[PDB]
């Protein structure tokens, strides 16, 4: 009988699917109803609270398209009564110092970021580049605190490995969807004419796939590239083309966590008001690659690849 909301910022996006199919089951398993809606910008994220509460939501899960939205999704939110949790990304203030009073669950961003370029410098290793006429691109989204503390996560993992420090160059991406990373990392490409091989850098799926159809567009062929995405479910269609690409493998997370989990923490507080942890961490994470993939889908119970 109780309906509670789950707002996502990038519905297209697998990993945002996949959260609400489990908050679906949340709401099966401890009978309640879930609101799914968009949430791309600003304007439709404030319209949505209201909307909800025409509806007579009692809450909602969000992940915010901006996180300096945190102040007014936080003031419309109580004068309607209603109880918020976030998930994935953290609400900041104006100055940009996160909102430690409002509950989220996230990834383990720095671990899966440092993961990230463990697992880069491995297959480099592999693949017998010369340092010398290697280089990364990591393509940033600064402004999202869970994206940055991924990327540099990676960039500090190779710098640890050995990566020359010099060789590794940053260029902001506009979005964090392909046409934008694939816009910063063309970008940056023409003007590196000595790099011969590429390490791509990105703090999901979406954004390795950017620079990856980039590098390709400047004639760079697969053996050249290693990307590694984060997500997994992001991945499924690349992993699953005829040949293989500069697009290496995902590190493939709990997105069924985090929108179960999620879920469920809200009813609590809102039928039993039982006070959810502020912070909840998730530090699940599985390399997929083309030979794994089907298999790690299906053990994690997120069948279909
Ligand atoms: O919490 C994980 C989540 O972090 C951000 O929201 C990214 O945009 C997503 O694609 C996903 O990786």
């Amino acid at each position: 009988n109780l309906k509670l909301g789950f707002l996502v910022k990038q519905p297209e996006e697998p990993w945002f699917q996949t959260e609400w199919k489990f908050a679906d089951k949340a709401g099966k398993d401890l009978g309640f109803e879930v609101i799914k809606i968009a949430v791309p910008d600003g304007e439709k994220t404030l319209n949505a609270i209201d909307s909800l509460a025409a509806s007579g939501a009692k809450g909602f899960v969000i992940c915010t398209p901006d996180p300096k939205l945190g102040s007014a999704i936080v003031a419309k939110a109580r004068g309607y009564d209603m109880k918020v949790i976030a998930v994935d990304d953290q609400f900041v203030n104006a100055k940009g110092k996160p909102m430690d009073t409002v509950p989220l669950v996230m990834m383990a961003a720095t671990k899966i970021g440092e993961r990230q370029g463990q697992e880069l410098y491995k297959e480099m290793q592999k693949r017998g580049w010369d340092v010398k006429e290697s280089a990364v691109m990591a393509i940033t989204a600064n402004e999202l605190d869970t994206a940055r503390r991924r990327t540099t996560g990676s960039m500090d993992a190779l710098k640890a490995a050995g990566f020359p420090e010099k060789q590794i160059y940053q260029v902001p991406t506009k979005s964090n969807d392909i046409p934008g990373a694939f816009d910063a990392a063309n970008s940056m490409l023409v003007q590196h004419p000595e790099v011969k091989h590429w390490l791509i850098v990105g703090m999901n799926d979406s954004t390795v796939l950017g620079g990856v159809r980039a590098t390709e567009g400047q004639g760079f062929k697969a053996a050249d590239i290693i990307g590694i995405g984060i997500n997994g479910v992001d991945a499924v269609s690349e992993l699953s083309k005829a040949q293989a690409t500069g697009f290496y493998g995902s590190l493939l997370g709990s997105p069924d966590v985090h929108g179960y989990k999620s879920s469920e923490m809200l009813y609590n507080w809102v039928a039993k008001d039982v006070e959810p942890p502020k912070f909840t961490e998730v530090t699940d994470v599985v390399l997929i690659t083309r030979d794994n993939f089907k298999e790690e889908l299906e053990k994690k119970g997120l069948g279909g690849k």
